């Protein structure tokens, strides 16, 4: 693989959603997946609905939390829909997918990333962006600017992201808290550390959704 990935070149990455004060990290973070997959088999950048994820992942809780890999095997399972069909609310409702006409999308499964294994996290950004979790509770991530993040953080993994790419010292992460976080709206977290956590502990639990 190489020595840089940046999918958002290759024009598989949206615009930076914020995901407001809603907990709904779980659902944004499948959701850039599945935007990139979709764009890496079909050619077409499509925006899907973190909403519909949010409202119909029975698995997950609503703005209170949940898993990647849950929004992901509903997506598997059944489809997803545009974003524009299912736009983003903040608050969990009704899954309305019904109500929304034929599935704008579908994937055929979820794979998990080895845990603790940085190679096996970078293969998987080489092939696809890739759902990963980290501690973005600490100040310093909160107060991120941009730059190369060292933390300080531990391993209390509490936040979704997606990892969209990489360099030789660093994990390139879509964030979901608006284009004036961060590197407009993205992370550099530093790689290569030896540290089998990650830093912040982001090789802690990463997914990405399989497209045949
Ligand atoms: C995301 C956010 O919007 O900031 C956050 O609320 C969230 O969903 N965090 C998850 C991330 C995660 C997923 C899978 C493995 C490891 C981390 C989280 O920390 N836990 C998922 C369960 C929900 C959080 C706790 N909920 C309740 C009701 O106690």
């Amino acid at each position: 693989i190489p020595e840089y990935v940046d999918w958002r070149q290759k024009g598989a990455v949206t615009p930076v959603k914020n995901q407001g004060s809603c907990g709904s990290c779980w659902a944004f973070s499948a959701v850039v997946t599945i935007e990139g997959i979709i764009k890496i088999r079909t050619g077409n950048l499509n925006e899907y609905s973190e909403q519909e994820l949010l409202d119909c992942d029975r698995r997950s809780y609503g703005c209170n939390g949940g898993y990647p890999w849950s929004a992901l095997q509903l997506v598997a399972q059944y489809g997803i829909h545009y974003r524009n069909t299912y736009p983003y609310e903040g608050v969990q409702r009704y899954c309305r997918s019904r109500e929304k006409g034929p599935y704008a999308a579908k994937t055929d499964g979820v794979r998990q990333v080895q845990p603790y294994n940085e190679g096996a996290l970078l293969y998987s950004i080489a092939n696809q962006p890739v759902s990963v979790v980290l501690e973005a509770a600490g100040k310093d991530f909160q107060l991120y600017r941009g730059g190369i993040f060292v933390g300080p953080c531990g391993n209390k993994v509490d936040h979704a992201v997606a990892a969209v790419g990489y360099g030789p010292n660093y994990i390139l992460i879509k964030n979901s808290w608006g284009t004036g976080w961060g590197e407009n709206g993205y992370i550099r977290i530093k790689r290569g550390t030896g540290n089998s956590y990650g830093v912040c502990g982001l090789y802690t639990s990463s997914f990405y959704p399989v497209k045949n």
